DNA sequence: CATCTCGCGAGAT
DNA sequence: CATCTCGCGAGAT
């Protein structure tokens, strides 16, 4: 996978630290949405699920998960943006490998519920 | 975050001597001094700052998040950031306080929604 | 903005209640002019616009509005004076927040009349 | 009741400050159970919901809330017991009245889900 | 499932 | 009225 550049969402925001091209991804979140996100998410857990709601439509979340495998045709949550969220969580919160694993189980859990309600 | 030129003759929410905790706003200085004089608590200043910053028609269709059963719009996050910056810089409120103040703001918009349905 | 003191208009008058310094502005209106105003304006609406004609020249009213923003180079009507006008209407009439809103539209509407005719 | 006596549950346990007769309530939690609570509940928020389950059966929780006032004809969780929970969480975590307030919505929300299962089974 | 926390209408100050 | 704060159902974690 390849990183991107500002020209990919000129009206967007950087996930990660803008200073480190090795660990930064541009995304479509406009700055005011990010102001709100960075204001109301006091843990890496809650900002990871919130960034997700802001980057993956729940139509997509219902048919997707991290690995793109599993029953019922699970597609794969776009990897450039998943790299973005990890870049951001480590930038803002300094998460560990232990942490990222839990955040990955909750990302998948959230997509599981999005699928759960296209069922009902 | 905005610059002063966004409202040449407006006012600053928050600390003017902190470019990260200040939001230029359209409140005229006349009115701001009145807000600083006759709003002696964070809770009242929040609800009256709200009315100087958002028409009651925006308030009716809006809540703090944009989520909700009602297809609601979201109160401009730059302005809400300034409300918050200002309440910190004058009353020095905690985030617990800020949390409970924030429920009052949803509550106000929610009664605005009620009136708009009458 | 900063309140003034009596020494700013010794032959002037006080807008507001003279007893708390935090809600009184000294203005240049002579007391005789003030006697005519209080006897002749039986509403805050009417007194605000009459007060305005006594503190802002029509020259100035035509160029200005309350925001100092808008089209055609609006200048901001002096805030200390505006603070005084509202200090006065709450002293004499007890106006509410809703009331102050319409009166601000009146003041601005009246500034529009002064500008429309400056170039008729 | 009024701040009960230890004879009310001779072989039970104390909620709160044992050497403070106004901030202690005697309850029927057996001592092995209380030890388990003291060991495995590491926060006031979990201790409250866990204590709830040891002092009120599910069927009581279903038709109860903290105040007794509700759109439904609810009953009130025995205020003496709720006092003890409160005394306890403060005795062993030094919780704020702000905390107690938020913890008390958690209690009310738990009984609310107990209501939900009773009508789903 | 247990628990947290939300948006909500409407009763209380 | 304007504002506080409640009980609630249910989504989020």
């Amino acid at each position: 996978i390849t990183l991107n550049s500002e020209e990919d969402y000129p009206n967007g925001t950087w996930l990660g630290d803008e200073n480190n091209p090795e660990m930064r991804v541009r995304c479509a979140i406009i700055p005011s949405d990010m102001l709100h996100i960075s204001t109301n998410c006091r843990t890496a857990e809650k900002m990871a699920l919130t960034l997700l709601d802001y980057l993956f439509h729940r139509e997509v979340q219902a048919v997707s998960n991290l690995s793109g495998q599993g029953k019922h045709g699970k597609k794969q949550l776009d990897p450039l943006t998943i790299y973005g969220i990890r870049c951001h969580l480590f930038y803002k919160f300094g998460i560990t490998e232990s942490d990222w694993y839990r955040i990955k189980q909750s990302i998948d859990s959230k997509c599981r519920t999005a699928w759960r309600r296209k069922q009902r």
